[PDB]
RNA sequence: CGGCCGCCGCCGGGCGCAUUUCCACCGCGGCGGUGCGCCGCGACCGGCUCCGGGACGGCUGGGAAGGCCCGGCGGGGAAG
């Protein structure tokens, strides 16, 4: 949940413990970004128009 | 500075493909922008310009017709 993200069981067969990670960081962040990834807002796709 | 805790770097360790990092290819999955050039389409919204159907209130509680007209008084145009 927090110290792991989602799960940990399985890896380090022997050593340690198992943990492992889900949803990892970002290995790359662009010089600027653009907000708001669009939305849905009330304009419907083509898939559900009305013929 | 002694001590507290955290962080980072270096080192040494167990260590194995479900740990990790790198790569090439499909998924062309979830998301962000975007096409090479010419186009087209659908729906929501704003702004107009029009078209077609309805239903209603008043008036002199509308005027005047339209319909079935019957028993009388007259008058006036012009009646096979």
């Amino acid at each position: 949940v927090l110290a792991t993200v989602t799960k940990p069981v399985g890896g380090d067969k022997n050593g340690g413990t198992r943990v492992v990670k889900l949803r990892k960081m970002p290995r790359y962040y662009p010089t600027e970004d653009v907000p708001r990834k669009l939305l849905s807002h009330g304009k419907k796709p083509f898939s559900q128009h009305v013929r």
